[PDB]
């Protein structure tokens, strides 16, 4: 089956980033969602760990869906994945999204996803900080979730 | 004296945006600083919050030095500030750094700097977990530091 495909020339993938790749294989199965707004407009994030996150759309490792017309932006690709380590967290970054084309410009799209230590669970409360919604335009998608993987 | 300027409209800006800029105050008139790698590629990184960080450049919040010849690269520039707050951390973007003219492709620099919560000091630990520089290619600038600031 497929995973995440690190930023890099195959092969001079880090042997670090791999290393925290490989701890998050927990992860793997499951999914992680989020609803924000109110209704009409309401939107909806779905999240995986090197896997397919939309019903449609494909390649997505997170999608940002309008609930009003079921539309599937895709924010991440996890065939674009970058990984970072800090004191007590891991950053995880899909690149290569639906490019913006509105007030944003036209680069792509990314999820920027915070795992911060959580000794007391293995993956929850999952949930955006920063986005690119409705009447929030930050040109910018950031999620934060809590896990004791990401515990140094 | 100046300081950061939200992304944004004018008078659009958030207010909790500027809540938690104001909330960063007590750290303006401080300074931070990195230094990475071996001679003869040493580079430094000097950080500073909505105030001038270069010595040569200028708007510049973060900056990298080049060593070898003193060349000032900068990473992000505070007036172009973009600020989020979550579990227990504060994200610090600066946007509107010099571009990428190389494998990166040529989209403009940004700094994003993690400020984790740490109830023991106002405020150090500041250091380089991505960079662009050097043999180092991650495309993306990621510091952390820690901070009692950042705290709830
Ligand atoms: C990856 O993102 O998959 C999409 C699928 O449409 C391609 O368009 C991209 O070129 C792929 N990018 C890389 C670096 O493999
Ligand atoms: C920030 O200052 C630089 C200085 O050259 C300028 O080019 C840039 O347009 C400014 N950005 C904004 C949003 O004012």
């Amino acid at each position: 089956e497929k995973t995440c495909d690190l930023v890099g020339e195959k092969g001079k993938e880090s042997e670090k980033e791999l290393a925290l790749l490989k701890r998050l294989t927990p992860l793997f199965q499951k999914s992680f969602e989020s609803t924000v707004g109110q209704s009409p407009d309401m939107y909806s994030y779905v999240f995986r760990v090197c896997r397919e996150a939309g019903q449609h759309s494909s390649g997505a490792g997170l999608v940002q869906i309008q609930k009003s017309n079921g539309k599937e932006t895709v924010v991440g690709r996890f065939n674009e994945t970058q990984i970072f380590q800090g004191s007590n967290w891991i950053m995880l970054i899909y690149k290569g999204g639906d490019e913006y084309d509105n007030h944003c410009g036209r680069e792509q799209r990314r999820a920027v996803v915070m795992i911060s230590c959580n000794r007391h669970t293995l993956a929850d409360n999952f949930n955006p900080v920063s986005e690119e919604r409705g009447k929030v335009q930050d040109c910018f998608y950031l999620f934060e979730m809590d896990s004791s993987l990401a515990c140094s």
